[PDB]
C-alpha cells in the first residue's frame, strides 16, 4: 500500500514541478506582450 | 507511515489546484491583451 502510495506522490509532485515551468514562461509571454502594447501605442503616438 | 502518506497527496492534491487556479487568471490576462493589441492595431491601421 504505501509502495503504491510513495510512487504516486512522486508521479504527483512531478505534475507540480510540470506546471511552474509553464507558467514560468507564460508570465515572459506576457512581459514581452506587456511591452508589445506599449510601443504600439507609442506608435500611435507617432502616427497620429 | 501511510496516514502520514495519505495526508501529503491531499496537500499535493490542493497545492496542484492552486496553481491551477493561478493558470486561468492570467490566461484571461493574456487574453485581456490580446483583443487590446488588436484594439491598438485597428486603431493604427485606420490611422497609417
Amino acid at each position: 500500500a504505501l509502495d503504491h502510495a510513495n510512487k504516486a506522490n512522486s508521479e504527483a509532485q512531478k505534475t507540480i514541478k510540470k506546471y511552474q515551468q509553464q507558467l514560468k514562461d507564460v508570465q515572459t509571454a506576457l512581459e514581452e506582450e506587456q511591452r508589445a502594447r506599449d510601443d504600439a501605442r507609442e506608435q500611435l503616438g507617432i502616427s497620429e
